[PDB]
């Protein structure tokens, strides 16, 4: 044994896994708005002997020796990083040790906070992400909730768009120490110069945490919170497309008298909360942010762009109702209560003829237990090389599973009926094996990122 | 643009970086006891297309669709945990979406505490690892000493042993909820059974982190803590030589029932972390399956044999070890006697290639320079050593202390004796003669992963 021998050699019943997820990767429309494929360039950076090397601490301040190459990458990330975005490096810092989105979340939170000091973030079902405070009416949910106390502001929901006035007021009361700019589930942009007005009044920290947009930001293709935000914290995946890792961005240098936030930031990060860096991720990372400063990817963005306002003008033309009408960014909030249908049922069927979507509790929601629409989301699909045509046919084969859905509905009764009659009646089967086939058909001929085979 | 493009080709600044720690890597002496060399196997499954997965959630139960296969490889990561450590799933479950070790243990803290419950954890410079809790008399360091309530216990400086006897006494008064059984570094056995009586007594929940010698429980070659504890919370690199990743190990049935899966499950997600690493789960799933063969029973026993042949060419050269001995992977080396201390031995012999850390001794304090250094046997192990081969490390070790005596008699601060080491030009030949010896013999041996990168 000398630990050179193949995957496929050593391990035959993981490598068939790894190609069967090559196979449903290849032969299905990915229309997960946080989903995207990863360079070949990256990966193999994430699979190198970087997983070998303990380097606790920072470049030039770590724990122990032997960290000399694993600094340089360390540094070169953090140059690459504030390269992608436009910043300064006198007036940004940024920090790249994060294992993912959700722990430089709460890295941010631990340094700038006291335990139960004052978070407020978008409401979960309005379109937050979970680390931005969630809890329900029975228990706290998320660990930003248990260990910090959030109160959620929310979606004016006429219009569907974040209710910058209820927040304003809402934040004069609440006395938050922290505001959180960001969304999982949100088609228009952000405010951010209206964000930082309510933080300068109530005197709270802005957070952007631009993971889902990140991608959009680093091309220019729609404006950037580092104009208005105290920190930035974002995943490394997503439209960035690279490995799974995380970002802290941090204003440093003079305020009016220095800002306080980069020892603050770094010592949350190591030695309060994580241990080794993943150095592996770290490079993965760093040759993705490279891949984000050239006119390929700029290219890449707008693209997103396009292909997903294609979908909503597309499934606006076939009848569906979307969310804030439409997009300005990467994805696109099908409301499907006025096509008399639900996400929990439209997901079902979608899934099983290989397109993959993520529910979404739409503002009309009349059961607070069944969500209502979907989210849909360009990026990975556009990574394969789509275009508005290609998109325009994803629509097309999403209207088919929607109506297969709505003729289901009349013939069952309850949600797990529904499913049920999905995988018995014959009628119904043949429907979505033929739907199907003609999906992964479509589907395999478009070239994908990464590995021919893994 | 295809995202088909190779490394080398697509960013050589990068790739030049990864063949330079290749190189770093495989001529050096990595005596990290925390270190270890990944196969190839598993990094293939760590940069894989696993990695393109979002599955928030656990099989069967996510909150999307597209899981079927991530499903199939996360369950498998589950059989093959409780298969390496001789489980039976009627009694136990395994978590195997934890990021790292750190993460691992403030989930297991957040599932079963409340914010600011009590914990107790082996003191940081006694051998306890940050996240069992660490504060400074100035401030908090850990995050588990911000959110929740920590007090240290110690180690007996007469034994260098854990002082079992003063848990129970100083355990007895501060009520914890959670006590922790594990260690960075110490280079004994824990007495498990001892910790489950004190847990027992004061109705506190015990929890095993075994990341550093969790392969060697794997192997069956020292005993297991899962005789005694709840919950056991490990790394998967380290002695298991996977990916970075972590587990949560918990009891699950009767004694009526256990509570523990679905509060530590909550707690992993949606609580603390988003999506999980798929491509690291896949990765741990392949170190954990090579973790169940007699190959690495054969690895393991030697692990223990050179850890056992270090400490006594350390003992026949004179020098003094913490506890006397060892009886795992690693050996604190005492300097003290020596008249040096670890922080200038760290220096020197990183400078030769050799890649330790320094370590307080016991009954110093962190204000003092730490006078001890930490060895470890995993990773050259991993590269096929054998117990010459360690006697020979022991050799060039004595060279650098030796060096580093001479720079001591020669400087006055630390600082002063750092940068004599780099310009005096007679210290620095000595230093490059000792580098190329080392680097020489450790080419020389084969090495886990990929050929070039
Ligand atoms: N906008 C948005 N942000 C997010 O972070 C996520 C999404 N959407 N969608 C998917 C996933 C879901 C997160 C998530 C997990 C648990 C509960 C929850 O309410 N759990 C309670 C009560 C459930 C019930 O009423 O039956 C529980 O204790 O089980 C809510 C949301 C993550
Ligand atoms: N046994 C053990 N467990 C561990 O987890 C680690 C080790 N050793 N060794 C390396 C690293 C050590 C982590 C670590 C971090 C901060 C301080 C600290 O005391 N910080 C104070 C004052 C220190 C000083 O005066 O230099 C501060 O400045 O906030 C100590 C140790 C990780
Ligand atoms: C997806 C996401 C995160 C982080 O998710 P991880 O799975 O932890 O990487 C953080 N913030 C927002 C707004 C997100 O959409
Ligand atoms: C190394 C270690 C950890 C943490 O592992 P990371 O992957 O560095 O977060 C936790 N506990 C113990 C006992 C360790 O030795
Ligand atoms: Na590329």
């Amino acid at each position: 044994w000398t630990g050179q021998e193949s995957l496929s050699d050593s391990d035959p019943e993981m490598w068939e896994l790894l190609q069967r997820e090559k196979d449903r990767q290849c032969r299905g429309l990915e229309l997960i708005a946080s989903e995207n494929f990863c360079s070949r360039a990256a990966l193999e950076a994430l699979g190198s002997c970087l997983n070998n090397k303990y380097s606790e601490g920072y470049p030039g301040k770590r724990y122990y020796g032997g960290a000399e190459v694993v600094d340089e990458i360390e540094l070169l990330c953090q140059r690459r990083a504030l390269e992608a975005f436009d910043l300064d490096p006198a007036q940004w810092g940024v920090n790249v040790q994060p294992y993912s989105g959700s722990p430089a979340n709460l890295a941010v939170y631990t340094a700038l906070l006291q335990p139960h000091d004052r978070i407020m973030g978008l409401d979960l079902p309005d379109g937050g992400h979970l680390t931005h405070g969630y809890m329900s009416d029975v228990k706290r949910i998320s660990a930003t909730s248990i260990f910090f106390e959030s109160m959620p502001y929310k979606l004016n929901p006429k219009t569907g768009l974040i209710d910058y006035n209820q927040l304003a007021l809402t934040a004069r009361l609440f006395r938050p120490r922290l505001i959180i700019a960001g969304t999982s589930a949100y088609a228009r942009l952000i405010d951010y110069a209206r964000m930082r007005e309510v933080c300068d009044e109530v005197k709270a920290h802005l957070l952007a945490d631009m993971a889902h947009i990140s991608g959009l930001v680093a091309a220019k293709v729609i404006p950037s919170p580092f104009k208005h935000a105290d920190i930035v914290t974002t995943t490394t995946h997503k439209t960035l497309r690279g490995a799974r890792s995380g970002l802290i961005f941090y204003r440093k240098g003079v305020k009016a008298i220095p800002y306080t936030f980069e020892d603050r930031i770094n010592f949350a990060v190591f030695p309060s909360l994580q241990g080794g860096p993943h150095n592996h991720a770290i490079a993965a990372v760093a040759v993705a942010l490279k891949q984000a400063c050239t006119p390929m990817f700029r290219e890449y963005s707008l693209q997103v762009l396009k292909n997903a306002r294609a979908m909503a003008d597309a499934l606006l033309e076939r009848g569906y109702s979307l969310v804030s009408g439409g997009t300005d960014n990467h994805l696109v909030l099908v409301d499907l209560r006025p096509k008399g249908l639900d996400g929990a049922r439209a997901e079902r069927v979608l899934e099983l003829v290989s397109i993959t979507a993520n529910k979404n509790t739409c503002p009309g929601d009349r059961s607070a237990i069944t969500p209502g629409g979907l989210r849909l989301g360009a990026p990975a699909l556009t990574s394969r090389q789509f275009r508005e045509d290609d998109f325009r046919r994803v629509v097309d084969f999403i209207d088919e599973g929607v109506n297969i859905g709505l003729e289901v509905k009349s013939k069952t009764a309850k949600l797990q009926d529904f499913k049920s009659f999905l995988l018995k009646d014959s009628e119904t089967s043949q429907r979505l094996a033929n739907l199907r086939q003609r999906v992964e058909q479509f589907a395999r001929a478009f070239p994908m990122p990464g590995f021919d085979e893994h």
